[PDB]
């Protein structure tokens, strides 16, 4: 089979969705996890970044980089891309403001603090009145349990994470989305999901400020 | 056929890689430029704008909206995203890469000026020690015309892009990239790609003054 290897940071960044999208797939996956800045220069040192820059996972005899090109490579190769061309920009619309909203709360334990309470108030709005209207659209305007083509994608797997991290944000925001909390409930029970869920996973915990102050020096001047 | 319809700000933003691909693949498209904050709420209000924003394009039926969903779409569409799965891993490495260098150097002409020494500084070193290395790489690697798969994909409609932006930058960035210039010179040939860079086509000039504050309040606050 082959064990995929992901270099990252201790820390969901942008490694996490796909680290729930293997786990999402069934399949086992090994980290070699940057802990360093000596870690990190030994890593692009050894010239498998192509931009110097993580994430990046070794898979089939490639030293893939940049984030949505290893989503996409995971996504097609088990079969959670849908099944066609229209299926696939629903996929990739849905999935592309998942990631947007992703950052816009990552931004806010990262903002100078002076500025907090605004940012807070702006992700809060756009949180409940841009995009979870717009994904409990999609789910009403079908009735079924997956987000596209009756059957699980990617997205669906997207969507939890998100949903899971608006919840940690604050949960009162979901409460008034009633089709997102059953979905939300729905994937979580997928055995390979709930696994992923389950301590002792490689899921990674949200960033704390000691482990925080670090990755701005290790990022690597 | 159904032409294509392109909804964004007259500005090349984020809609220029897409109106380059099209053009590439030859297909012909409308545009609707938003030219007041009026004409982008009327957008909105007429609820086609998944999370009320844009890009934009209606196309074969569906109102998709996400860069990268559409080029997604695009490049599928006319043929333009390679033969399978691996050289699909590659493109998007590279097309990322692109990217994210792109809005390094749009960044540039937003920082507020008295720190743009420094980011200008900055995003020429990643480009001349980071990014052109990376596909003068690739390219010599195999020494085909191509980037991926010895035939016209994607990528290569954006290198050339991204090239010509560097060029606008600072042209001396480029004279020690061999490869880049005859690949540039190259691809800037195909028909209908000198087509778009001739006058009079769609392709969108760089930002200025007076048409960059209105874009500021239009976002829609
Ligand atoms: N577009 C890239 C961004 C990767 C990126 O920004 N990597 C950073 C770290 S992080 O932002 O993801 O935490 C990095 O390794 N930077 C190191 C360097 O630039 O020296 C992707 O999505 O893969
Ligand atoms: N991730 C989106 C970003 C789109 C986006 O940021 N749209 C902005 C304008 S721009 O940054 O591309 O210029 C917008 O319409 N914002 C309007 C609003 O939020 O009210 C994409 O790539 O399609």
């Amino acid at each position: 089979s082959g064990k995929p290897v992901l270099h990252y940071f201790n820390a969901r960044g942008r490694m996490e969705c796909i680290r729930f999208l293997l786990a999402a797939a069934g399949v086992e996956f090994d980290e070699k996890f940057i802990q360093s800045p000596e870690d990190l220069e030994k890593l692009k040192k050894d010239g498998n970044l192509m931009f110097d820059q993580v994430p990046m996972v070794e898979i089939d005899g490639m030293k893939l980089a940049q984030t949505r090109a290893i989503l996409n490579y995971i996504a097609t190769k088990y079969d959670l891309y849908g099944k066609d061309m229209k299926e696939r920009a629903l996929i990739d619309m849905y999935s592309e403001g998942i990631l947007d909203l992703t950052e816009m709360i990552m931004q806010l334990v990262i903002c100078p603090p002076d500025q907090k309470e605004a940012k807070t108030a702006l992700a809060k709005d756009r949180t409940k009145n841009r995009y979870l209207p717009a994904f409990e659209k999609v789910l009403k305007s079908h009735g079924q349990d997956y987000l596209v083509g009756n059957k699980l994608t990617r997205v669906d797997i997207h969507l939890l994470e998100l949903l899971l991290y608006v919840e940690e944000f604050d949960a009162s925001l979901l409460t008034s989305f009633p089709l997102l909390k059953a979905f939300k409930s729905r994937i979580s029970s997928l055995p390979n999901v709930k696994k992923f869920l389950q301590p002792g996973s490689q899921r990674k915990l949200p960033m704390d400020a000691k482990q925080i102050e670090e990755a701005r020096k290790i990022y690597k001047f």
